[PDB]
């Protein structure tokens, strides 16, 4: 449907700019992200044809900023698994899928897991849907709760998956957990102590971080291996996992980790 795209605005665009539309767009359920500077004097014409063409009913700006249509709220279909989100709001990408489709084949039934940065329920809804396991689900945004609730409720997962709107820092859970999610990318360190009374003796945590690319693979298995140390814990390294880079040159990594006392 690339050529149909084109052949629509060549009509009414700058035969030059016909070779600048975007070639690539991210569609999060019935809505689009279209990227691109020159094209601006047309955006809300060229938003409204890939609209047309695609068949969504909004359109936002990458560089968010609503170019076609009003309705930001979907429901983006994903391995099976349903995440409505206000796609204006709230941070979810399309290019992560083979973290969630993994995070889909990790847990046991039996084993409780707690998600420590919910958010819509990104990590969690598939170990819930997937796994069976029981989980905790911990998002401190109000607006993004809704969301996550909704999913648990949208994914038929209201009897083992709770939610709870509150830092996690305040979430009174200790020596529970057999399994953390992480997903967190700001200097996710910080979280590691509360992470460590939540799990129980021999659980596996998914620590999410971002690097700098000239410190790895030292870090940052270090930092967390050395912040375990000092709260009394020990740590062994499972899996890395990179999973995006980003200018200028910072990686998106997630690491399986298994914790131990004493």
């Amino acid at each position: 449907i690339k050529p149909r795209i084109r052949e629509i605005l060549s009509k009414e665009l700058p035969e030059e700019l016909v070779k600048l539309l975007p070639k690539r767009w991210v569609r999060i359920g019935d809505v689009l992200l279209l990227p691109l500077p020159e094209l601006e004097p047309y955006k809300h014409r060229i938003a409204e044809v890939y609209a047309e063409v695609l068949g969504v009913k909004t359109v936002l700006r990458k560089g968010y900023e609503l170019l076609y249509g009003s309705d930001t709220v979907t429901v983006h279909v994903e391995n099976g698994i349903k995440y409505k989100l206000d796609v204006a709001k709230i941070m979810f990408s399309p290019a992560n899928v083979k973290e969630r489709v993994r995070m889909a084949k990790v847990a046991k039934p039996d084993e409780l897991v707690v998600d420590m940065f919910a958010g819509i329920g990104h990590l969690s809804l598939p170990i819930a849907v997937y796994g069976k396991a029981k989980v905790i689900a911990i998002e401190k945004d109000p607006y993004t709760f809704k969301f996550l609730v909704e999913n648990i409720h949208l994914n038929k997962v209201e009897d083992r998956m709770s939610a709870y709107n509150m830092d996690n820092r305040d979430f009174p859970g200790e020596n529970i957990a057999d399994r953390i999610l992480m997903g967190y990318v700001v200097r996710t360190h910080e979280f590691i102590p509360k992470a460590l009374s939540i799990a129980k003796d021999g659980a596996i945590i998914h620590y999410h971080n971002t690097v700098p690319e000239k410190l790895m693979p030292r870090e940052p298995f270090e930092t967390f291996k050395r912040i375990t140390k000092e709260y009394g814990y020990d740590v062994e390294k499972l899996n890395e996992l990179k999973i995006k880079r980003y200018a200028p040159g910072v990686w998106h990594v997630v690491l399986d980790l298994r914790v131990f006392k004493s």
